[PDB]
């Protein structure tokens, strides 16, 4: 009887454990390239001296050996370095075989078949399928990350922290990456089979999947629905009808599953941190060490001159006049891998940004950009460095613009305001890790100025004032500020002060004027004076958005002297939302939790919805409808979670209502077992 | 100045599109009879009311008006049914003329001249030439085929399917008719100027080219080199030195062009499907709807008694005795046209056979034969009905013959074995369409025997055994069969079993004995016995031909009882050969393809040649030399094809080496615009 296969034991638990892929909820054989895995093949008879087994693996719709998307190798001792199979032992008709794959193999879904040469004939049968990912544990793999602690954080951690807020009050929201949640790995993999690149040339695309630079750039494009039926639809208008307020999301899970479930229609809506969290999930799921980065005072230089313009009118009104803009903050990602295309000094963290800001080669894609290169100003290197360098270190010019006279006139230039407190979650904790020094030389140093010039070269008053915050700033309470002015001349001066307050979106989008006022003051030499700014809840509540941001401006003028513009963006805190576990947490053991929220307003809050999730704590997202809550009353909502993986877990919740959209809350929980 | 032509616009693109002749690669004006075409004739002046224009068309070496091979008609309305010219419009000196031809005009190359009567004189000038073909679109043309799908398959399709194999397992080979390839039409037209009929009387020949029955019969003679320096030299010997193995060809293109390239020397070598594929090409190019028919168990009755004899000796050897013979299968063609010579009930499909088996009027020609007439047994009607009727319905007599005693004796008579699974490619797909019901009444039905007698009238054991296949049959593997015997007697019987195994050509030609064995058995009443028949690769490899067929025979004798003859022809499969395109296919876009072949033998295969072709995919035939391939090794050959016509195309390959002649592969490819 001709040689043949009766069955195959993939020893999935054993291999996935050794390959560090055991956390994915999938039942599939998930492996990482460049590392051996062992299988048991039960034949119908003993391997004959004149018989031969040839293993065949292939990925993509057009597998070919020349493209490395297909390999044929014989069961023969020794490793060719690339694909190979070694007969480790024979017991009866069972063959213990060790299979090896090259460190540079394309990632993705593969099929394995067995060609059998026996008795003057040939037979072929499919053995099965498996998934192959990047290997951060393998020294020769481009995504190699040697340190244990870092690799765990940047690859194995599914709970994260993204910094937000403003440079004056940095905050943070929890984010459920959930790369191990059911179907997430599958969906992230399917993204590559849906890109513009794949539709253009599937054979070439699949072959390029052995490159983190290529995979990274594709994802920075596919995470946004722009140009390719990607995942997230961006919206910075303040009005999110037809979707969800970008701030209500708590993780990447619901986003990706909704994308797939909707037949791949855009998920509405997202803003930069949503794009980043989702991209991070994809990157970590595929094996590319990655983290999320927050840059405050992030500039969008559409001019390629490393300079951005902001405008105000004589009355102190901020204007949306230039195509460029400065965001309170912008979030993006960094992937870890060598850069064979740039050289040995440019490996390490690489910037990747799925937020659609600047078109690259016609489409909304961004990165990878060597962070090391950005710091040195080597903006001629791929990819998108001019733009990225601009985000972290463009100069900022303030202009005065009077539409009535059509006259425009330069006021000042700030070369240190843009690119501050660049942050990312610390390894092993929620602390804030400041990586500003990695993106650029110190502000005020001759070096950052030399680099700026270098980068650009490649691409080409009596009155002083200050806005100070007085007392708590929280949605529901009145806003109290103080404009402090001082006369630094030896002559008494008369200053005319025009002020305004506008609610804004975090990127700078102006929503509405909520307050304005003018005043004239008499200041003797050295005299210091102050003008109080009071904005009631009744005045700002109507036009305040989930960003809880307000732009305060004061244009001060003295006869014969240029205007003095005093700026300040303030952020009002949301009332507190709390989560509490009512007992010890143990895996597979139900634990009661309760949400607490007190309405600080004189009116009730309605249409209250509580959204809860957390990988390893709850399967998917829990949605709970909470009844109208009277003024000064408290809502107590109880629900049960069911831990599934022991360790330090993160439970996140969002509480949205008519007067308070997207109030966030997070609770760390230690699950034992 | 006298009236004269300045230039003429044949509006080729427009007229060919209307005449359904736009697919031919030629630059010439190709038209179909009975349909008008439009030309623009720019004269040197206006057409005077006293001037006159006479058009003159002519075809052949002796253009004659009474023979319809020459026609003179005035530029005046009133379509005289046949040739005519109508002045549709006059703009400046440009005359828009519409020319009509008769539905019964002779096909072929025509010259068109113009006679001008101006200013009391006469001038004459040649306008140009055009090609005129049959018109299956014209209701009054004898080749008319009203159904769209059928006409598209039988006239416009250049990719085909020919069924082969045996009654025990019907296979199929792809064939590239290529009627639209460069020079093919021209060559097919030239065949008519090279026939015995043309050389005999060119004047009458060309005049007769208005008759599809005539054109059809001529081609059935000229496709074979016999008697007239025709195209193909047949060879059924198993040895093809000095030419190509009949099974290596993939189409009619290479064949016709070679015929022309060699100064009309015979192309070596062909067998029935090759003659048929080539004839089919000629028929379709000239405009005669046609398809290829495969008849299994095809009989060659040379005695005209509708009976064929097969002989075996006592030792179980098949013998080559008697003029007749029974082919495992035989291929031929059917053309579609009315039969004015036979009557209203005999139109439709007409048998045409270019394979030289039986001379007709001393020439190797065959048909047309009304298929409807064959079914009815109307064998007195032209042409060659006795022979064709016998091919599909002759009775088979099995004889025993011992040359040592010179004695011969009947063993059995079979009236159902001849003419089975008569098949043709389905319209629009590669499915097998069985047309047995068109050639004869049901085997076993009273009618079938009524017609058989009618046709002939116009011309004038205790042991039962079965041969069964044990395991797969493939060139390289051993052959395993079993002779199953059973004694149906009430008394114990002793049976002597003599067996043999002969490699054969598909037509019955005996090549060589590769195995023989004898055994005597004693079987009790109802007892069943089995005798194993095992033939190793070494035993048959030396005598197996490209046909890959072996004839197994068993003559069982019991004292006082007649011999029981058990027969079984088997087909060994060739090792697999596959083609795979590595991307989408689009017009003018080069796309890579890969050939996959694995050597199953313990020895290497040499002289490896890969032949590839396919209309609309490659211009002509691609020839690739493949390096020697060691045992158990795989050959990885890559090459590019260049789609030139959108639609479903057919790629064909032939891989020949010393140990494996003519391995076939076929791949359907969808070419986008
Ligand atoms: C120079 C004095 C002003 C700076 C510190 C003021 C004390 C508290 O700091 C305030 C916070 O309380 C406030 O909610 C946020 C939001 O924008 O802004 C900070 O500057
Ligand atoms: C009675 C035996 C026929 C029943 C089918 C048994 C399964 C395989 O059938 C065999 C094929 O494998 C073989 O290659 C061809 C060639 O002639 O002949 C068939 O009978
Ligand atoms: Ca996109
Ligand atoms: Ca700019
Ligand atoms: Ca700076
Ligand atoms: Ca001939
Ligand atoms: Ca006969
Ligand atoms: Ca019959
Ligand atoms: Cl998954
Ligand atoms: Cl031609």
């Amino acid at each position: 009887a001709a040689l043949g296969v009766q069955s195959i034991n993939w020893q999935t638990a054993f291999n996935r454990q050794a390959h560090h892929t055991d956390k994915f909820s999938s039942q599939e054989l998930i492996l990482r390239r460049g590392q051996n895995f062992q299988v048991l093949m039960i034949m119908n008879k003993g391997l004959g001296s004149n018989e031969r087994l040839e293993f065949i693996v292939s990925t993509g719709p057009y597998p070919s050996e020349s493209a490395m998307t297909k390999a044929v190798f014989p069961l023969s001792n020794g490793s060719s370095g690339g694909w190979s199979a070694v007969l480790q032992a024979s017991n009866g008709n069972t063959l213990t075989i060790s299979i090896s794959s090259p460190a540079s193999a394309p990632i993705g879904r593969y099929t394995m078949a067995l060609q059998i040469f026996s008795q003057g004939g040939i037979s072929s049968v499919k053995l099965g399928t498996f998934i192959l990912l990047f290997n951060p544990w393998l020294n020769v793999d481009s995504v190699f990350m040697g340190n244990h602690a870092e690799r765990e954080e940047y690859v194995q951690e599914d709970a994260g922290i993204i910094f937000v807020g403003s440079t004056n009050r940095i905050g943070m929201i929890g984010w459920n990456f959930g790369q191990f949640e059911e179907d997430i790995l599958s969906i992230c993999l399917s993204i590559l089979d849906r890109s513009l690149n794949f539709r253009r040339d599937a054979a070439t695309d699949v072959a390029s999947r052995n490159d983190p630079k290529y995979v990274g750039r594709v994802l920075s494009a596919m995470i946004n629905s722009n140009d390719d039926n990607g995942v997230l639809a961006g919206n910075w208008s303040g009005t999110y009808t037809g979707g969800r307020d970008p701030r209500s999301w708590d993780g990447s899970v619901e986003i990706l599953k909704n994308w797939k479930k909707s037949g791949l229609s855009p998920v509405r809506y997202g803003q930069c941190w949503v794009f980043a969290g989702t991209l991070n999930t994809a990157l970590r799921s595929l094996g590319i060490p990655s983290r999320v980065i927050t840059n405050f005072n992030s500039a969008h230089d559409t001019d390629r001159n490393l300079s951005v313009d902001v405008y105000y009118d004589p009355m102190g009104n901020p204007l949306d006049k230039g195509s460029d803009s400065v965001w309170n903050f912008h979030v993006w990602n960094e992937g870890w891998f060598v850069r064979s295309d740039l050289g040995p000094s440019y490996g390490g963290w690489q910037v990747l940004d799925a937020t659609p800001q600047e078109r690259s080669q016609g489409v909304f894609q961004c990165g990878p950009a060597s962070v090391i290169g950005v710091r040195e100003g080597d903006v001629q290197l791929n990819f998108d460095m001019p733009f990225i360098f601009a985000e972290v270190n463009a100069d900022r010019i303030t202009w005065l613009y009077d539409n009535t006279t059509g006259k425009q006139w330069k006021n000042s230039v700030n070369s240190h305001t843009i690119g501050r407190y660049i942050s990312t979650k610390a390894v092993g904790s929620n602390a804030r890790m400041d990586v500003t020094d990695k993106y650029k030389y110190p502000e005020g140093s001759d070096q950052e100025r030399q680099v700026f010039q270098k980068a650009l070269g490649k691409l080409k008053p009596s009155i002083i004032g200050k806005l100070k915050v007085a007392g708590m700033l929280a949605v529901g309470k009145e806003v109290n500020l103080v404009l402090l002015l001082k006369n630094l001349s030896r002559d008494t001066k008369t200053v005319t002060v025009n002020m305004t307050a506008w609610t804004i979106i975090y990127n700078g989008t102006l929503v509405h004027e909520v307050w304005k006022d003018s005043a004239t003051m008499s200041l003797d030499p050295e005299e210091e004076a102050e003008h109080p700014i009071k904005i009631s809840y009744a005045q700002y509540e109507r036009y305040l958005k989930s960003d809880n941001m307000i732009r305060i401006t004061a244009v001060c003028k003295v006869p014969d002297e240029s205007e003095v513009v005093v700026e300040r963006d303030i952020i009002l805190d949301n009332p507190t939302l709390t989560l509490e576990v009512l007992n010890e947490a143990r895996v597979r053991k139900p634990v009661n939790v309760q949400m607490l929220f007190s309405n600080p307003l004189d009116e009730p809050v309605r249409d209250c919805v509580l959204m809860v999730e957390g990988s390893g704590l709850l399967l998917g997202n829990l949605k709970i409808d909470v009844p109208t809550l009277g003024p000064k009353e408290r809502s107590r909502v109880r629900f049960d979670i069911l831990p599934s993986r022991s360790g330090t877990k993160q439970l996140l919740a969002d509480f949205s209502c008519n007067k308070f959209p997207a109030i966030k809350a997070m609770l760390s929980i230690d699950v034992a077992e």
